[PDB]
């Protein structure tokens, strides 16, 4: 089990943040160049939001949502400061409630 950190946005909002998405693309590409295991992901309509421990987040969330997830806390701190209009939190996985931290509900 690992701790995952997240920043949850609306799909609408994240579509207005193209420079941000370019930063994430460049970060993936840089990781590959450095032979660093990818430890951050963008998850459309994340299934983790259904976990009981995330009930407060789900109650606040956009209808069509998307998370930036990482096992690197400092990366999510940056994401929050860069995007601002996101809900943040953390969870442990795999668990009964979150068997796949990267699963989409779509």
């Amino acid at each position: 089990m690992a701790t995952y950190y997240y920043a949850l946005a609306s799909q609408k909002f994240l579509l207005e943040e193209e420079p941000f998405e370019e930063v994430l693309k460049e970060r993936r590409r840089d990781y590959g160049e450095k032979n660093k295991e990818i430890d951050f992901w963008q998850v459309i309509q994340p299934a983790f939001l259904n976990a009981p421990e995330l009930a407060e987040a789900k109650a606040k969330a956009p209808e069509k949502n998307v998370a930036i997830v990482s096992t690197n806390k400092s990366f999510i701190v940056w994401v929050k400061l860069r995007l601002e209009y996101v809900l943040t939190g953390e969870f442990e996985a795999p668990s009964d409630a979150i068997p796949d931290p990267l699963a989409s509900l779509d």
